C-alpha cells in the first residue's frame, strides 16, 4: 500500500504545517501538524475542557463505530516549547491520504497548554518519531507509520515541505519527479527516539564550506533551524545590523535587510536554504524588527533540522531495520 497527502502551511510565515486526516467510520476529517519529532497521535475531541477548545475540529469517539477505548490507557505529553497535553486513548481506524490503518491509538485530549488552544488551524499531532517516545501508559502505543510499515510498498515516507506554498506528505514510495539530482542518505540513531543524524557542515552565504560535525534531528514539528551558537553567530554577524535580543528570545534582524543563504551538508552533498526562507518578519505587527530563521539550540539540549532546513530539502524518513535519512535538492 502507499498513502499521498497535502500539507499546507497554517500561516503567511509556515509557523506549521497540517495535514488532513480521516479518524472513525464515519470518518472525521481533522488537520494535524505532522512532527518526526514526537510519537504521539492526539487530537482535540468530544472530551476536551470546553474552555481550552477555541475554533479546533474535534474528534468525538461515540459517533465513529469503530471507536474502541483502549481501556486504563492515559497519555502526556510535555513538548520542547513547555507546552503538553493529556488525556486518554481510543483506537480506531485511521487514514491518511489513502493509507488505512485499523486499531491506531488517537488519544484524546481531556486537556491542552494555551499554545494549542491559541493555534485554531492544528486539531492536533501525528507523531513520526520512533514509538519509543510514545507517552501512553501503562501500555506504549505505536505510531501511524510504526503500524503502516509491514503493509507498505516500501518502509518509508518522505517529506516535501513547501516554501509559503502547500507540499506533501508519501508513505510507501519515493516519488522520483519531486527532486532534482540524487537522494544523499545518511546514517540515524535511535537512541533518544529522534531521526537523529550528523551534517557534514556548514557555509554562509558564498562563504567557503566549514567542515564539521553536526549531530541534531529531523523535526517537521519545529519550525526553525536549531543550531550551535558558534555557527549562528557566524551567520548572523553576515547581516548588518542583526544581534541577539534576550528580551525577544533570540535574534532578530533590520527587516530592510537582504538576508544570505545557508549551506548545511549531508554527506557530500549540500543543501541550501535560500536567504527568503529564514526570514520570520516583524517581531511584532508593525515593527521594522524581524525575527531569524536560524536560531541557537544552545539552550535546547540538541540541535534541530525543523522546517527551515527541511523545506529546502526531499527527505527521506526511511524506517528500515537500520533506519536512515535520505535528502535532495528539489
Ligand atoms: C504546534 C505545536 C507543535 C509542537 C511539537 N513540536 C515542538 C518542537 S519544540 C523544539 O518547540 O519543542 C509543540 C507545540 C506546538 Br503549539
Amino acid at each position: 500500500s502507499t498513502g499521498s497527502a497535502t500539507t499546507t502551511p497554517i500561516d503567511s510565515l509556515d509557523d506549521a504545517y497540517i495535514t488532513p486526516v480521516q479518524i472513525g467510520t464515519p470518518a472525521q476529517t481533522l488537520n494535524l501538524d505532522f512532527d518526526t519529532g514526537s510519537s504521539d497521535l492526539w487530537v482535540f475531541s468530544s472530551e476536551t475542557t470546553a474552555s481550552e477548545v477555541d475554533g479546533q475540529t474535534i474528534y468525538t469517539p461515540s459517533k465513529s463505530t469503530t471507536a474502541k477505548l483502549l481501556s486504563g490507557a492515559t497519555w502526556s505529553i510535555s513538548y520542547g516549547d513547555g507546552s503538553s497535553s493529556s488525556g486518554d486513548v481510543y483506537t480506531d481506524t485511521v487514514s491518511v491520504g489513502g493509507l488505512t490503518v485499523t486499531g491506531q491509538a488517537v488519544e484524546s485530549a481531556k486537556k491542552v497548554s494555551s499554545s494549542f488552544t491559541e493555534d485554531s488551524t492544528i486539531d492536533g499531532l501525528l507523531g513520526l518519531a520512533f514509538s519509543t517516545l510514545n507517552t501512553v501508559s501503562p501500555t506504549q502505543q505505536k505510531t501511524f507509520f510504526d503500524n503502516a510499515k509491514a503493509s507498505l510498498d516500501s518502509p518509508v515516507f518522505t517529506a516535501d515541505l513547501g516554501y509559503h506554498a502547500p507540499g506533501t506528505y508519501n508513505f510507501g514510495f519515493i516519488d522520483t519527479t519531486a527532486y532534482t539530482g540524487s537522494i544523499t542518505y545518511t546514517a540515524v540513531s535511535t537512541k533518544q527516539g529522534f531521526w537523529e543524524w550528523t551534517s557534514t557542515g556548514y557555509a554562509v552565504g558564498s562563504g567557503t564550506f566549514k567542515s564539521t560535525s553536526i549531530d541534531g534531528i529531523a523535526d517537521t514539528g519545529t519550525t526553525l533551524l536549531y543550531l550551535p551558537a558558534t555557527v549562528v553567530s557566524a551567520y548572523w554577524a553576515q547581516v548588518s545590523g542583526a544581534k541577539s535580543s534576550s528580551s525577544v528570545g533570540g535574534y532578530v534582524f533590520p527587516c530592510s535587510a537582504t538576508l544570505p543563504s545557508f549551506t548545511f551538508g549531508v554527506g557530500s552533498a549540500r543543501i541550501v536554504i535560500p536567504g527568503d526562507y529564514i526570514d520570520f518578519g516583524p517581531i511584532s505587527t508593525g515593527s521594522s524588527s524581524c525575527f531569524g530563521g536560524i536560531q541557537s539550540s544552545a539552550g535546547i539540549g540538541i540541535n534541530i533540522f525543523g522546517d527551515v532546513a527541511l523545506k529546502a530539502a526531499f527527505v527521506v524518513f526511511n524506517g528500515a531495520t537500520t533506519p536512515t535519512l535520505g535528502f535532495a535538492s528539489k
